[PDB]
């Protein structure tokens, strides 16, 4: 029994963008903060994708 619990996608997985993060990010705090980083490093690369149809 994994499958009904109300955490089952966190008990129970395989692979995950943030297990690039575990790898770099000594804690946590850093490991979060890599994947709020992340955020700010794809929607940087969304601006520029926009830029040049529109300017």
């Amino acid at each position: 029994d994994a499958e009904f619990r109300h955490d089952s996608g966190y008990e129970v997985h395989h692979q995950k963008l943030v297990f690039f993060a575990e790898d770099v990010g000594s804690n946590k705090g850093a490991i979060i903060g890599l994947m709020v980083g992340g955020v700010v490093i794809a929607t940087v690369i969304v601006i520029t994708l926009v830029m040049p149809k529109k300017k």
